[PDB]
């Protein structure tokens, strides 16, 4: 099964780390926890922002063009990407925007962090029809000394 994971601001805006104005260790801990030991698929731009392979995870980069780093697995198509994951129970799609869009229709679960922040951005997470998804977990957190803004973690499953 394919699952998408992402941190959304108001308006479904998403953006790279440095582009994002919040500092949320709790959300990074959640991302870590839900992706560990699973293969992760990301776009080139995401790969470049991350800087190094995420440890304990098979890193697959979807890109039309040739790879430039032997530490990760380069694939050229969405099908190729799934094939490279092998026989695993859950594949995590970590963005960015275009990658999310390509995998949404194949996805069965979404792990979302809704951050209470207004920020400008080009990029938005794909529109998904709420009636087509069921919320199975939600949990609100206020901001604190460590965490810049308030957030709500949510897990949705395709009905
Ligand atoms: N919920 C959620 N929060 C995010 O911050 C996030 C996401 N989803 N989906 C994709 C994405 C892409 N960007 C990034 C950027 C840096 C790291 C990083 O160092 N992660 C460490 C933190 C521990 C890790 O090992 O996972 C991960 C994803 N970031
Ligand atoms: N687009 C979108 N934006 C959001 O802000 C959003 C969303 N989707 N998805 C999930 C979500 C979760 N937000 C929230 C907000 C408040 C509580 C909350 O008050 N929880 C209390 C229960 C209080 C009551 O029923 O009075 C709790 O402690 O569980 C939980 C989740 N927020
Ligand atoms: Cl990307
Ligand atoms: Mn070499």
């Amino acid at each position: 099964m394919i699952s998408l994971i992402a941190a959304l601001a108001v308006d479904r805006v998403i953006g790279m780390e440095n582009a994002m104005p919040w500092n949320l260790p709790a959300d990074l801990a959640w991302f870590k926890r839900n992706t560990l030991d699973k293969p992760v698929i990301m776009g080139r731009h995401t790969w470049e922002s991350i800087g190094r392979p995420l440890p304990g995870r098979k890193n697959i980069i979807l890109s039309s063009q040739p790879g430039t780093d032997d530490r990760v697995t380069w694939v050229k198509s969405v099908d190729e990407a799934i094939a490279a994951c092998g026989d695993v129970p859950e594949i995590m799609v970590i963005g960015g925007g275009r990658v999310y869009e390509q995998f949404l229709p194949k996805a069965q679960k979404l792990y979302l962090t809704h951050i209470d922040a207004e920020v400008e951005g080009d990029t938005h997470f794909p529109d998904y029809e709420p009636d087509d998804w069921e919320s199975v977990f939600s949990e609100f957190h206020d901001a604190d000394a460590q965490n810049s803004h308030s957030y709500c973690f949510e897990i949705l499953e395709r009905r």
